[PDB]
């Protein structure tokens, strides 16, 4: 019954920091791809969505809003720093109580102000939009010549490799 | 424990079922958004990425593949048409109706490791671990890829399209 929150809530924290690592690391393939620093960060797919630096940003964000309850991110270093961050801090704190569970979350969601147990606003709310955004980072990576497979996504996917 | 496995089973259930709704509804507002159907359909993002209609083809098998060993079935691509909006709703719907009528999966179904292929990678996951770990993160890139097309083409859609929390002001 509510028992299974406590694990549901370790498994996606696990999750959150699994991709926050592979994230970490598409940003280090990224850095040493030859590429333009500040052409890379702030590259789109679509014109009216956020680029690159700024979806790792807010796919962090996510993460840690969902855990919970500053930084450069215009240069490569920065923006390492700030997922490393955000993992360190995650991985500092204890496992939550039935109690943490079911409190109610307040944020905004666009325009509407959500209120929801934060087992619930971890798993539907978060999850979701931690991987949309985590998604963004990899498309815009692929789209600026950046060699990825599913592999550097969910490392899990394996494909034969190259070698030079 | 025990109590955790069908829990979990449940969330992870409702999720895939939740996000294959939204994305039947998102291919109902991309038909009715007055575009060309088979342009909108084989559009892409990312030249070396697969179109629109094949990226939501995929995020359907995604929610198949982790519900059909839960409940002991042999998972097998959904056949259809997808190079038509009638086609790829039906191709959703025949997903979303397949897993709401599944049976409840055992002790022993739930207490079995689910042996797959992530590329030529052979795997065996306790069905806990294949859902969220596996299945969850590329189910919603594929469902992203849809979303980020549609948004590419015109298609007004916002945040709330893709998780049904999100609220933005509406058209008059
Ligand atoms: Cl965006
Ligand atoms: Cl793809």
């Amino acid at each position: 019954g509510m028992l299974s929150r406590i694990d549901l809530y370790i498994k996606h924290r696990d999750i959150f920091l699994k991709h926050l690592e592979l994230l970490h690391k598409l940003i280090e393939k990224v850095e040493d791809s030859s590429l333009n620093e500040s052409e890379l960060l702030n590259a789109r797919l679509v014109d009216d969505m956020f680029p690159f630096n700024v979806q790792a940003k807010i796919a962090t964000n996510f993460a840690l809003r969902a855990c919970c309850p500053e930084g450069d991110i215009d240069s490569f270093c920065g923006l390492k720093t700030y997922v490393v961050t955000a993992i360190d801090y995650i991985n500092k704190l204890s496992e939550p109580t039935l109690e943490q569970l079911n409190l109610n979350v307040q944020d905004t969601a666009g325009f509407k102000e959500i209120s929801m147990p934060a087992s619930e606003y971890m798993s539907s709310f978060v999850l979701p939009n931690f991987f949309f955004h985590i998604s963004m980072v990899y498309a815009i990576a692929k789209n600026n010549g950046v060699s990825v497979t599913k592999g550097d996504f969910d490392g899990i996917h394996q494909y034969p490799k190259g070698f030079s």
